């Protein structure tokens, strides 16, 4: 697998475990849309409303700084070390 | 050019395809917004409103995860492999 | 100045007024929010609404393709060749 | 650590600061949402609204273009320099 996108890819699920728990217990939302938002905040696609709350931005913003580079790290090695890997596994003629 | 932008500019095709047929169906979208959200989605952009549907979310968050890689990889190779060598070219007296 | 980042500033600027023509004469808007949404669009900030009209979105799925390496090229090379020697020269202790 | 993680960090406060300044005075928000703002223009985002003054769109394109770099140099040395060791300490048994 590669020790590192394993280890990048729990950190990963261990952060959006830890968005979806806080935002459903502090934003209010049904889980799926706590993960939806952690996800689309942490890739910085961003297409929701923002946070309600004074502790749902704070949280928010601290969550960010500390899980962008997380987040785009593992996708870099996802695309690197894994997609690349079948792409080219999957243009190879038999 | 060369195999290489030539083949991330097809997956990318690909990857908007499916995003495209996707959301329409899905979402009730015309093509012409599946393909809008499924663009300025994997680009990060991000400005329109969510999806509406749980599997719509759901589908979204792992066209993500699996879309902006190959999408950010395709407009590198574009801007370094075909942009640069243009305005190269045109810059020589 | 560095023949590099001049160039690749006038094409940004280029890029930017293009859009700005563009998304006044198109969607109707004042230039200075169809600059405003030219440059958050590029940077993908995106936090204003999507175009209405079809030309808009068609545009603006193009103008993102091809704009989006030019400006964060030229972001690029602003940090690492304007900005940090500023920085570096700022904190020389005099 | 490292002076220039430190430096990195003054910076981005400092800009922080400052278009938390700027946010609150001419677009009249609460410090927290002036604050809020910055923080995700910057880091690119964007899950509010635009400005609504002319000064404040102004502004928000002038502070986009100098601060995205700083705050994404800031976000690689955080993750490389401060992160990174934290987790290769932390996997040691």
């Amino acid at each position: 697998k590669d020790k590192e996108f394993q280890v990048l890819f729990v950190l990963t699920i261990l952060t959006l475990i830890s968005g979806t728990i806080f935002y459903s217990t502090v934003e209010g939302l049904r889980p799926i849309d706590a993960l939806y938002f952690s996800v689309v905040t942490l890739t910085t696609v961003g297409e929701t409303p923002p946070p309600q709350t004074d502790f749902g931005k704070i949280f928010t913003i601290l969550y960010i700084f500390i899980g962008i580079g997380l987040v785009f790290g593992f996708i870099h090695k996802l695309a690197v070390n894994v997609q690349l890997p079948s792409i080219l596994s999957n243009l190879v003629p038999r």
